[PDB]
């Protein structure tokens, strides 16, 4: 039983990065949590079985992982400690995965683009790009 969201799976390793730190600045954290996690080269691990997808990521700075269905908000732990209610679902092929916490938001939206695994994430007017391929 293949599902689109299948050409996102597989094993995803970063390989570019544009305004991740004033992105994270504007979602509030601190500087010594930027500056680390700024250095990371995550890999970025997704998987589906059933209708349960995983995203896990693994890197010198943290290791995270959610698992979650389309469309049911979920208690997530963000890489710098925020405690979030997020919500995934998929929109015209994009994943699109909305935390909040606080009174704040931010969109992370990941797509493919060629062999690239594109993930841009804003908040406020702010975005990042971050690039992977597969490893
Ligand atoms: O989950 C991670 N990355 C994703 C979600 C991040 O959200 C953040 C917001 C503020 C501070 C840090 C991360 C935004 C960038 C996303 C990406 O795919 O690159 C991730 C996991 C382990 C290590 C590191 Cl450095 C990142």
């Amino acid at each position: 039983g293949s599902h689109m969201c299948d050409a996102f799976v597989g094993t995803w390793k970063l390989v570019s990065s544009e305004n991740f730190d004033d992105y994270m600045k504007e979602v509030g954290v601190g500087f010594a949590t930027r500056k680390v996690a700024g250095m990371a080269k995550p890999n970025m691990i997704i998987s589906v079985n059933g209708d349960v997808i995983t995203i896990k990521s693994e890197s010198t700075f943290k290791n995270t992982e959610i698992s979650f269905i389309l469309g049911q908000e979920f208690d997530e732990v963000t890489a710098d400690d925020r405690k979030v209610k997020s919500t995934i679902t998929l929109d015209g092929g994009v994943l699109v995965h909305v935390q909040k916490w606080d009174g704040k938001s931010t969109t992370i939206k990941r797509k493919r683009e060629d062999d690239k695994l594109v993930v841009e994430c804003v908040m406020k007017g702010v975005t990042s790009t971050r690039v992977y391929e597969r490893a």
